[PDB]
């Protein structure tokens, strides 16, 4: 781990890179949440901010300073602060941002600034090519209601990494964290069509806890399974 800020830099790849950032919250103490840097050829791609513009702003110094390629774009994997909470940090940088269409109709409601472009999905779950402009190795799938309506994943192309975000929790897990959004009917079927979009992925990242093995998303599957 690199510590660059208040932020926490961790090498998953070699073209691959965790970002970490922290909320404070009286009573529940800090909350970590994290994110992903993908470098591309001459290009780097984000998926997610922080929980905030200055922190997100700290991820494009970060980067600047350990990779020094421009970033071409930032995915965002649903509306909520901690991940589309920096968006005006992108915005101000030039960074065309991209989220599904969804998270876009509901970024108002929730405090949140809309990302620049709407990704759309087919009825398996996987993105309109035509809506995922020059986005490289990211391979971008959404699983179906979950932790929210509009929660996307993101696998990583040419290594073993998919990106759950806040539907996936470690095998450690002892709750499925925030379920006010969350659809308790479709979420295990939704965890479990995550791991069979990215079935040969061994390595997999989620917004609040460390990289696991595949056994996050089956532990994660049977917890929903006790909310249906
Ligand atoms: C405040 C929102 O951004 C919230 C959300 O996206 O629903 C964040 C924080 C909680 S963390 C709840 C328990 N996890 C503790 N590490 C959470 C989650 O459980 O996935 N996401
Ligand atoms: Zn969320
Ligand atoms: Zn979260």
């Amino acid at each position: 781990d690199q510590r660059f800020g208040d932020l926490v830099f961790r090498q998953l790849a070699p073209n691959v890179w965790q970002h970490t950032s922290y909320l404070d919250m009286p009573g529940f103490g800090a909350v970590a949440s994290n994110g992903l840097i993908v470098r591309d050829g001459g290009r780097v791609l984000v998926v997610d901010t922080a929980w905030t513009d200055d922190q997100t702003a700290q991820i494009l110094n970060w980067i600047k300073q350990e990779i020094n390629l421009p970033v071409a774009l930032a995915v965002v994997t649903h509306a909520h602060q901690d991940k589309m909470g920096g968006m005006d940090a992108l915005h101000a940088a030039g960074i065309a941002t991209y989220a599904n269409a969804l998270s876009n109709q509901l970024a108002p409601q929730e405090g949140m600034v809309a990302a620049q472009h709407s990704l759309t999905f087919a009825a398996n779950g996987w993105v309109e090519p035509a809506t995922a402009p020059n986005f490289g190795p990211l391979k971008v799938f959404y699983p179906g209601p979950g932790h929210t309506s509009d929660n996307i994943t993101v696998g990583i192309d040419g290594t073993d990494i998919a990106f759950g975000g806040c539907l996936i929790k470690d095998s450690k897990a002892k709750s499925l964290g925030n379920l006010g959004d969350a659809d308790t009917e479709h979420y295990a079927a939704s965890a479990r069509a995550f791991g069979a979009a990215f079935p040969k992925a061994s390595m997999i990242v989620m917004s609040h806890s460390a990289p696991d093995s595949r056994a996050a998303i089956t532990h994660t599957a049977r917890m929903a399974d006790k909310l249906r």
